């Protein structure tokens, strides 16, 4: 957007300085994302993405409650910043804005550098489940239907591979086949789910390392942000998703293949983490499917890469026009990994949840 435009949006809310500077930041590839600069505090400016969540109302009710009751924990999270008239988010010429405050000496991270960092997020994470179990379902509505329902994901991805749009499919066999071969493999934590076998949790289910932010001195998670899919779920989906971004030893869109694999010790680190906060409400079943978890995550992830880069990169953010191709193969070969070390990972697991 235009710079009076942006600064005109920013004008609906209830800074607390002179704005001197609104700049895109940062890698998500969803909302549309701006630093605020002011001749005082710093600021988050965020266009919401309404295609993929229509109901704005509904999505701020979400964020509100979560971060409403995290505040009245004595817990660091998002700041909504309000509208100058006390609105959570502003509606401005068709589109939806809302402000976070920005929060200060933090870091964060698209690839783990060492594994103290990995066991961090995992132990965060953990702890954030926990969080949430204090929520009952019907207290925060889905925000998207069928998020993780990977059944339900592959069904969209074969629509989109049988019409073709733009004529992509030619290009990309090799991986359109995997993720056709693998289709027995969808449903395990669905079925689970479905016949109690697998406990129904409210889950982040957007665990992927850069959505969580570091303190720069202590090293410790200071907040949980991005929470716009706090919904029901299980416990697998933040588990499997926080290894399919960070037990990866390359950037999700690494061009290069060979600088990509699946780490058996990054895994550790964060499982150490994570079920370190969980050991006590950790079902059997659960325990069981965690290694796998991976695997699930990483390919429903990766078929949603691919099924948008045959339907013309529609959902996902996009620098050039193989983004979405070159992100899917990543996932493909992380998956190929993790099952080439299926029993290390589940060594990995027995041998932490003893300890
Ligand atoms: N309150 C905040 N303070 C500092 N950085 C933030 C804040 N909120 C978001 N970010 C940064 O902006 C990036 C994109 O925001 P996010 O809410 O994750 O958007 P998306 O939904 O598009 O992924 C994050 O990965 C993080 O680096
Ligand atoms: C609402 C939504 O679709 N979020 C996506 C999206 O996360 P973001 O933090 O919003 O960029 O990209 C991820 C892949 O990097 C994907 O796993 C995730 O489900
Ligand atoms: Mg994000």
């Amino acid at each position: 957007e235009s710079n009076e435009v942006l600064f005109g949006i920013a004008s609906h809310f209830a800074l607390e300085g002179a704005v001197t500077g609104i700049e895109p930041y940062g890698d998500g590839h969803i909302n549309t994302t701006y630093l605020v600069t002011t001749d005082g505090p710093r600021y988050i400016l965020q266009q919401m993405n309404t295609s993929i969540f229509p109901d704005t109302v509904n999505l701020m009710r979400n964020v509100e409650l979560v971060t409403s009751t995290l505040k009245a924990q004595g817990k660091e999270t998002l700041d909504i910043v309000p509208t100058t008239s006390g609105a959570t988010w502003a509606e401005i010429d068709g589109g939806a804005w809302r402000v976070y405050k920005f929060i200060e000496h933090t870091v964060s991270y698209n690839l783990v550098p060492n594994p103290d960092v990995f066991r961090e997020a995992g132990s965060a994470f953990g702890d954030f489940q926990n969080f949430l179990s204090e929520f009952d379902a019907s207290q925060l509505t889905e925000t998207i239907a069928h998020f993780h329902d990977t059944p339900h994901r592959f069904e969209d991805f074969k629509a989109a591979l049988a019409a073709d749009k733009l004529g992509r499919a030619a290009a990309c066999q090799p991986e359109i086949d995997f993720y056709l071969s693998h289709a027995d493999q969808y449903a395990v934590v669905m079925d689970g789910l479905r016949d109690g076998s697998i406990p129904l949790r409210v889950t982040h289910n957007d665990t992927k390392l850069n959505n969580i932010l570091m303190d720069a001195t202590t090293g410790k998670a200071r907040a949980i942000i991005d929470l716009d899919t706090i919904m029901p779920g299980s416990m697998l989906f933040d588990f499997g998703d926080s290894i399919r971004f960070g037990a990866s030893t390359a950037l999700e869109d690494e061009k290069d293949l060979s600088k990509v694999h699946f780490s058996t010790e990054l895994f550790r680190a964060y499982t150490e983490g994570f079920v370190g906060e969980l050991r006590g409400s950790i079902t059997a079943r659960e325990a069981e499917l965690l290694p796998f978890s991976g695997n699930l995550l990483t390919m429903e992830c990766g078929m949603r890469f691919l099924a948008d880069y045959l339907e013309g990169d529609i959902y996902f953010a996009t620098k050039y026009p193989e983004h979405n191709l070159v992100r899917t193969r990543t996932q493909i070969k992380l998956v190929q990994e993790m099952e080439q070390k299926a029993s290390e990972t589940r060594a990995i697991v027995a041998d932490i949840m003893e300890a």
